[PDB]
């Protein structure tokens, strides 16, 4: 077993919990934590900022190096970097930003990437400020992710809607 505990499960391989991605991976110190990212690496807000927060700004400088080194990842694309003091490693998945113009289908691509990974710790992909609707990308990533992922929450009164209305 692991040290995941508290979460409701939706699926044979997805879970679910009302948490801080960041506050989950300090105490449980996955193999994989999921960081939404964009094609930059630019980890300013949401889920990538406060990542990289907790990091020190370390995530960020990792981030920079690898960019000047391959340069952007694709919209739906993802790289494998350290988890620093959070994990021991961080997947940085980029989902579509609706907001950009991006094509809401690059939503089913990006959660492909969590199929590489035996189990992840991981938030919904495009929701928050990037856009989309969070209860869409929960029916994509049930639909595509087959490896066991925890998902995190941190927004309580959509957890208790994503929850209640799953199908
Ligand atoms: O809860 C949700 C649902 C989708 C996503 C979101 C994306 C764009 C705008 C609002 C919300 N989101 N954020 C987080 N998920 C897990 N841990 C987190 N920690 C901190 Cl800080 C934020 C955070």
């Amino acid at each position: 077993v692991n040290s995941f505990s508290g979460y409701l499960k939706l699926t044979d391989n997805v879970y679910i919990k009302n948490a801080d991605i960041v506050e989950e991976a300090k105490k449980v110190k996955p193999t994989v934590v999921v960081n939404a990212a964009n094609v930059y690496l630019k980890h300013g807000g949401g889920v990538a900022g406060a990542l990289n927060k907790a990091t020190n700004n370390a995530m960020q400088v990792e981030s920079d190096d690898y960019i000047a080194t391959n340069g952007p990842l694709k919209v739906g694309g993802s790289c494998v970097l350290s988890g620093h003091n959070l994990a021991k490693h961080c997947l940085h998945v980029v989902g579509p930003n609706v907001n950009k113009g991006e094509d809401i289908q690059l939503l089913k691509s990006a959660y492909e990437n969590f199929n590489q990974h035996e189990v992840l710790l991981a938030p919904l992909l495009s929701a928050g400020i990037f856009g989309a609707d969070p209860i869409h990308s929960l029916r994509v990533c049930v639909d595509t992710v087959r490896t066991n992922v925890y998902l995190a929450v941190f927004d309580k009164n959509l957890y208790d809607k994503l929850v209640s209305s799953f199908l």
